[PDB]
RNA sequence: AAGGACUU
């Protein structure tokens, strides 16, 4: 059980794919940053046709940050499109499979600051912008605050991550999804 | 196109 809990952190959805791509030219492609213990091209039950998506699980979490930051990835004689894998377990909630650049920060009170927030979170990737959130009469900071990077995958890795302390808050940190973007 | 056992 434990084992599975580590390695659902490494796993990439791989989508896009050729109908001609296999589990071993998808190993073969992704082997180039890592050790796969898993590699899996999801097919129709009845007629084995791919659904065109797949999975590959590494190591580590290190070497899909290497894959991930060797984009774009092209497999097959196509443009693939990977990204790290929601949980089974969690791919029902509203919102799980949305790709957004953009983070909901909240638990971070009247004290945090942009500076605060640039801090943390620069380390994870190219930030576009960030906006604190303040009341518009009163001007009351409403403890809440939003990062939007250049990608999406920042904010994966963040939100996948779950845990995280900003100026000494345990902060909520989420992908800031749109009313539509809700619905899937 | 979001997970393999659709493997009683």
């Amino acid at each position: 059980r434990k084992k599975r809990e580590k390695e659902q952190f490494r796993k990439l959805f791989i989508g896009g794919l050729s109908f001609e791509t296999t589990e071993e030219s998808l190993r073969n492609y992704y082997e180039q940053w890592g050790k796969l213990t898993d590699c899996v091209v999801m097919r129709d039950p009845a007629s084995k046709r791919s659904r065109g998506f797949g999975f590959v699980t590494f190591s580590s979490m290190a070497e899909v940050d290497a894959a991930m930051a060797a984009r774009p990835h092209s497999i097959d004689g196509r443009v693939v499109e990977p990204k790290r894998a929601v949980a089974r377990e969690e791919s029902g909630k509203p919102g799980a499979h949305v790709t957004v650049k953009k983070l909901f920060v909240g638990g971070i009170k009247e004290d945090t600051e942009e500076h605060h927030l640039r801090d943390y979170f620069e380390e994870y990737g190219k930030i576009d912008t960030i906006e604190i959130i303040t009341d518009r009469q009163s001007g009351k900071k409403r403890g809440f605050g939003f990062v939007t990077f250049d990608d999406h995958d920042p904010v994966d890795k963040i939100v996948l991550q779950k845990y995280h302390t900003i100026n000494g808050h345990n902060a909520e940190v989420r992908k800031a999804l749109s009313r539509q973007e809700m619905q899937e």
